[PDB]
């Protein structure tokens, strides 16, 4: 679009869009297969892979870690080392609140981020390529492609772990219900659907002015939309403004509606 293009002239940004409506096939598309920094987005992944793994049973394994194990960003795990987390809670803390310390712990329960590629490749994403623990800080530069995805294959992996069959239903129940109430995204795609619809989201940040946001987006009525929103900046060391995302979103929903 122009009207993509307008955005990346208003905010001084590189944009990155790949929207799907389930119900009709229609696309949207603007830089859909340019790599950005996944960021936190793969958290989400990241549960998806761990849901796969683990019976729901299973998920009530405690975890028991120490203050090592604590990093940048700790809302929920810096308050229980004490009696440790279940996968469940680790879960929890990681999409709705993006605690860095539980997607660690979980990336660890299910091999590293080596085994989170072999399983994402398992499911058909040959894209995404996760490679460090805290993606993130690596870093890397232009034009590296270690822990990077793009707005298409990233669409396409949530969309299989969410909606069609690399999870049982009861599994995708729960990774929904997560990422519903994520607490970190409501100035992103939230704050571009209308008002009422609901949307499952996890955000992400990295450096170069990274700030992204993928989403499922339910209408009243009818089939969900697919939506990931990439945006990075020139400078390593350049601000994001969340105003990006929730606009090209509204692009994105004029574009489909
Ligand atoms: C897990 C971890 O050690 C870590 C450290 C610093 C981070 C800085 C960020 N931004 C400056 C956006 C984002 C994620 C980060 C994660």
């Amino acid at each position: 679009k122009d009207d993509f293009a307008k955005l990346e002239e208003q905010f001084d940004a590189k944009l990155g869009i790949f929207a799907l409506d389930t119900g009709t096939n229609r696309t949207v598309a603007y830089r859909p297969d340019e790599r950005f920094a996944f960021a936190s987005t793969i958290k989400a992944l990241t549960v998806g892979v761990l849901l796969q793994q683990k019976s729901i049973e299973d998920l009530n394994q405690r975890i028991t870690y120490t203050r090592d194990d604590l990093v940048n960003y700790n809302p929920i795990t810096e308050k229980h080392v004490d009696t440790g987390m279940t996968l469940k809670e680790l879960a929890d803390a990681s999409l709705r609140y993006s605690d860095n310390a539980a997607q660690n712990l979980i990336l660890k329960q299910i091999g590293g981020p080596e085994s989170l590629k072999k399983e994402l490749r398992k499911i058909g994403d040959e894209v995404t390529n996760p490679e460090r623990f805290c993606p993130e800080l690596n870093e890397v530069n232009p034009g590296e492609t270690q822990d990077t995805s793009t707005a298409r294959a990233l669409v396409t992996s949530l969309r299989a772990f969410a909606l069609e069959d690399k999870l049982p239903s009861e599994k995708r129940e729960l990774l929904i219900d997560w990422m519903k109430r994520n607490t970190t995204g409501d100035a992103l795609i939230r704050a571009g659907v209308p008002d009422g619809w609901e949307v499952a989201d996890k955000t992400g940040a990295a450096s170069y002015g990274t700030r992204n946001d993928i989403a499922i987006i339910w209408p009243p009525k009818g089939d969900p939309v697919v939506l990931a929103v990439l945006s990075s900046r020139d400078k390593k060391d350049a601000k994001y403004d969340d105003k990006l995302i929730a606009e090209a979103t509204k692009v994105v929903m004029k574009a489909l509606n």
